[PDB]
């Protein structure tokens, strides 16, 4: 079983070097927070929280980081590494990477105003990385609802909780024109916009996101609080104000008779959705982890031990 004090012995220190390395790289990228959350979130969908996405390639396999939902888009790895070395100066082959990633993204979202938790710890590094099942398990924004809960039931998060309250993670964080284009122009190939998209804000996204504009440019999540880790991300949902389509979903749907009164649950009350989010965080932590003498204690997180 996974355990909160599984380093108190070991490396008491590992969650403080952690913090320091997120908040000296926050000076000079106020995005790395956001960036290291969904580090984690992609390492767990993938045969589990097991530092396989932060392995390069090798003649053998392929990285996922060519993976559809990584290409051009996950970021942060060179902090991991630094971290890493700072955590390894400090105790020696002691923390594996998997778990170095989780502490990150519980400090990355505490950083950005978020809940402050410890979590479970004890998960160890894979052998290998999985393009393949990188391609098949990470969702992608133009997912209907019924593929968004198909994507978390395939790995393991059955709960209409688990992915209302971690799609908060959208409470702040970047996302690219590309992957609105469809909804600010041609929805469903009907040559007009999204329906569930604000008209107001609709004109905004236009203007931030042209025709034949610059697909790789930068939006927020959150038009609210940007880089604030709060639920502000519900408010504008229930304002048809979600930026991609899996967001809006979650409350326009005609298969969100679940999700709805989540979303309404979190945007009326922080206390709700910070509880909802540790809950699901550490649920999805939780999926398929390499404990005990299973895997190992990773040196350099891009290369399995040799
Ligand atoms: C429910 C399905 C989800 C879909 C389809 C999805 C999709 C995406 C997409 C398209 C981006 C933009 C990437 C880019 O343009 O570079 C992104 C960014 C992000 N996602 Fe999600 N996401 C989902 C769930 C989650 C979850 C569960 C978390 C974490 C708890 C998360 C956290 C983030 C964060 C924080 C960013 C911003 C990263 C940055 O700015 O570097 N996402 N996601
Ligand atoms: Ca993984
Ligand atoms: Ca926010």
């Amino acid at each position: 079983q996974l355990t909160p004090t599984f380093y108190d012995n070991s490396c008491p220190n590992v969650s403080n070097i952690v913090r320091d390395t997120i908040v000296n790289e926050l000076r000079s990228d106020p995005r790395i927070a956001a960036s290291i959350l969904r580090l984690h979130f992609h390492d767990c969908f993938v045969n589990g929280c097991d530092a396989s996405i932060l392995l390069d390639n090798t003649t053998s396999f392929r990285t996922e980081k060519d993976a559809f939902g990584n290409a051009n888009s996950a970021r942060g790895f060179p902090v991991i590494d630094r971290m890493k070395a700072a955590v390894e100066s400090a105790c020696p082959r002691t923390v594996s990477c998997a778990d170095l990633l989780t502490i990150a993204a519980q400090q990355s979202v505490t950083l950005a105003g978020g809940p402050s938790w410890r979590v479970p710890l004890g998960r160890r590094d894979s052998l290998q990385a999985f393009l393949d099942l990188a391609n098949a398990n990470l969702p992608a924004p133009f997912f209907t609802l019924p593929q968004l809960k198909d994507s978390f039931r395939n790995v393991g998060l059955n709960r209409s909780s688990d992915l209302v309250a971690l799609s908060g993670g959208h409470t702040f964080g970047k996302n690219q024109c590309r992957f609105i284009m469809d909804r600010l122009y041609n929805f469903s190939n009907t040559g007009l916009p999204d329906p569930t998209l604000n008209t107001t804000y609709l004109q905004t996204l236009r203007g931030l996101c042209p025709l034949n504009g610059n697909l790789s440019a930068l939006v927020d999540f959150d038009l609210r609080t940007p880089t604030i880790f709060d639920n502000k991300y519900y408010v504008n949902l229930e304002e048809q104000k979600g930026l991609i389509q899996s967001d809006q979903e979650l409350f326009s749907s005609p298969n969100a008779t679940d999700t709805i009164p989540l979303v309404r649950s979190f945007a009326n009350s922080t206390q709700t959705f910070f509880n909802a989010f540790v809950e699901a965080m550490d649920r999805m932590g939780n999926i398929t982890p390499l404990t005990g003498t299973q895997g190992q204690i990773r040196l350099n997180c891009r290369v399995v031990n040799s």
